């Protein structure tokens, strides 16, 4: 029904946690996992993130004890959304927020910590915490040189362990019903997995709790895990770390799955494809080491897997194409880049335009001419559209003859008002892929922008008109 | 309590709405507003969009008229949102997506809807809708072109209203416990808009509905409305188009605002301020419009105010300040771009390394130096740090990371510099203003001057830098 959200808030901190908990059947089926794939959608509270809940409680915690009053300023070191969730405590209960992150983390969550009005501070992303340079460190610094700071430490803080301990776990056994076998949580400080572990197992003892830690980290246990790179920076931000913190429990996890980055990746493409979850890389991290430790499993008993932040804060980052050909990690088993890469293969668009037979060219204006002369040349030419030359755009005597009676297109005023600007340019040698994902931004895609001598524009109706030509 | 999420979900689409309602105490008491402002936040649903709930609602009435089978095709024009929850549903359900929509869209939504498995189709921006190369006409041309293709027409579909009557309006009215005084809604498809003002005008007939739509649309009346700009393009998306939609009943609502993008950007950036909701602009713009409606009010009532979709679709689009300064817009009253201007102003870093005082050359290396080395160079020289060559520029190196990697097990004695070396680094030059090196610094750690007269760099900067020449000023 409604029960939490029926009533009027009074600000958005009242507003974090009671994520829902979707079953992952499509992903399951995918990979063949006989048992249920829970996953607690943590990444749809009001910051996107799971560190909104240790945010707002460390806030709270502050402000209980007095230790905390109006104006002050609040330093914390961050991978990202530890520092949004204390950015949206501060904007709400009126304090000064200024973060320490490293230059590894992505530039959506820099911005929008901007947003929030708190100041960023970037360290190395190759330096250790006993650096000077460390986030830790010049978090320090800075709590030493600036009057009425304050550092509430969720590396240390025990407000991080507790209130995962509180009401996560509690929302997770509330809604599993108790009945939980399996627990896979990604360890970044490792207050979330030791609150949420230890709770669930005071109540369901039976139940198995492995950890997720990226290749890199020296948190798992025992180091011959670790051994396969040890210290070496991963792609992935938010888990993992060169040092156990205080609030890692280490003797609450049973198993260690070590996972790369390439695999986390590519599982945060598969659950955004075959579940819509829009999910970060950190819970594909946790998705693919479920897969790895809930395989013993059979249906009806349930494994739960956390999904800490949602793909806001890596929008431009790891969503887009580009950015994974970069790097060099397979995108998915079904997405559109192998779809193409199979269905056009190596086919350019000269196969296209000598198969099609297009051996016309579309006519050119000046770019400045007048639309009693361009309507008097498209209907004595007999084509439809036309380039504007110099690239100012294409236009279409459809355009032109709707734009003229909507009071938009005068006949003495120039093209230059009425063209469609948005254009890609190609060339020949160009294969159907990249002309393909180009159309993904630009309506039309025109050639050869030697000499201006191009042939004609290229659509995605003829693409697949060309692909209904083959097969 | 725990009442919708208490059990487990079969699938993403029963997560979307059940958006909580919130005062926004802070942004009226910063505009000046008496009554209090309430937000529908349903920007926070598993879509991040409005438009879930009418997608997830299409497929469900064509799934229960049985024209609809597993392995068709679906086809839908949408300004991204309405794609977005379509391409969720097909997903889930096991449906194929096929999405048109103009160029001036974001880019995050079109690669949000290829993460989808979605083929998107793109429109040109000054098309007119009965131009043969619209989305919907484009749209239309997809479905005759192909087989078992379906298109649910969300400017017709009359689920769009109907769901916004049944259960969102419904949802708003038990929040609000029935005292709704103002309704505020931006005009896209107009079935939000309806469906709700119709809902509350059945159940609460005090209550005012003001439509929301930006300058450049003409679903406003009178059109003495639109004359502002007639037909002029704007950059919010998601509201305003150039024909009234078959969902639109323009009787239901009372009053009309025209608001603009810059009005509009700069509310959605200090809604983000001030009240903590990572929400998109055409929020912005109703919250606006609510500011310039429910102005006439008083202490008590109540104004509600919808924000579709949420900042992931303008994350580098409006949330980044360069696009927002490439289209001159004031960014906020209180932000960081302002700051800057004020307490720093024109000055340039020659000033700050003039009045600390450098008359000094850093350490130089040639980047393949043995650790061995290049920790003699340090002691004798007494330096702590030390900027690296190429093997452009590389970055720098302390002594503390040279002493705690070299003890840590990843930096061996006869290990070339480049391994311990920091590689993010920003390049600069004298004449920079410390707002432009303020601004690179969110990104970079370290900034160097004078780099590629003669390479010869003066100094290495940092934040605490910045905040020690403020500390030199009052
Ligand atoms: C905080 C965070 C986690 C979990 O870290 P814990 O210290 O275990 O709470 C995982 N992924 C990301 C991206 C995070 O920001
Ligand atoms: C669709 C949409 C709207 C309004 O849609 P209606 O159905 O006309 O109410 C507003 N903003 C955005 C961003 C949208 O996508």
């Amino acid at each position: 029904a409604d029960g939490p959200y029926s009533g009027i808030l009074d600000s958005v901190l009242d507003a974090i946690g009671n994520t829902p908990m979707v079953r992952m059947k499509r992903l399951a089926k995918v990979y063949g996992l006989e048992c249920d794939l829970l996953a607690k959608c943590e990444f749809m509270s009001a910051g996107g993130s799971v560190k909104d809940r240790i945010g707002k409680a460390m806030v709270e915690k502050a402000e209980r004890e007095g230790r905390l009053k109006a104006g002050d300023t609040l330093i914390e070191p961050t991978s990202g959304n530890t520092g949004i969730g204390l950015a949206l405590a501060a904007a709400v209960r009126g304090y000064r927020m200024i973060v320490t992150m490293p230059a590894k983390m992505s530039a959506e969550k820099s911005n929008i910590m901007k947003c929030l009005g708190a100041e960023i501070v970037r360290t190395p992303t190759e330096a250790a915490w006993n650096d000077e340079n460390s986030h830790m460190g010049v978090a320090a610094k800075l709590q030493r040189e600036l009057e009425n700071a304050h550092i509430l430490d969720q590396y240390n803080n025990t407000a991080n362990p507790m209130v995962h301990y509180d009401v996560t776990a509690e929302e997770i056994i509330t809604q599993c019903d108790g009945d939980i076998d399996m627990v896979v949580i990604g360890a970044g400080t490792g207050g979330t997995i030791t609150g949420i572990g230890r709770k669930i197992k005071e109540r369901c003892p039976k139940c198995k709790v492995v950890g997720v830690d990226p290749k890199g980290s020296i948190l798992a246990v025992p180091d011959s895990l670790n051994d396969e790179k040890r210290l070496q920076s991963y792609e992935v931000e938010g888990i993992g770390y060169d040092f156990v913190p205080g609030v890692l429990d280490r003797k609450v996890v049973d198993e260690w799955v070590k996972v790369g980055d390439a695999e986390s990746f590519t599982t945060a493409r598969a659950i955004i494809r075959n579940e819509g979850l829009f999910v970060g890389g950190s819970s594909g991290a946790n998705v693919w080491g479920a897969l790895q430790a809930a395989r013993q499993l059979k249906k009806g008993q349930k494994c739960v897997v956390l999904l800490p932040d949602s793909s806001r804060n890596y929008m431009s980052k790891f969503i887009s194409d580009e950015w994974m050909a970069e790097h060099g990690f397979a995108p998915e088993d079904g997405a559109k880049v192998k779809e193409r890469e199979k269905q056009f293969g190596g086919a350019r668009i000269r196969d296209l335009l000598s198969e099609t037979g297009a051996t016309s060219d579309v006519p050119f204006v000046t770019a400045r001419l007048s639309v009693e002369d361009v309507i008097k040349m498209m209907h004595e030419t007999k084509v439809k559209e036309v380039i504007v030359t110099e690239l100012v755009g294409v236009l279409s005597e459809d355009h032109i003859a709707h734009s003229l009676q909507s009071g938009r297109c005068a006949m003495q005023s120039p093209v230059k008002d009425i063209a469609f600007k948005k254009l890609a340019k190609a060339l020949p040698s160009a294969y159907l892929r990249d002309v393909a994902k180009a159309l993904d931004f630009s309506p039309y895609v025109c050639v050869m922008d030697e000499c201006p001598h191009f042939l004609g524009v290229i659509t995605r109706i003829d693409l697949l008109h060309w692909l209904a030509t083959k097969q």
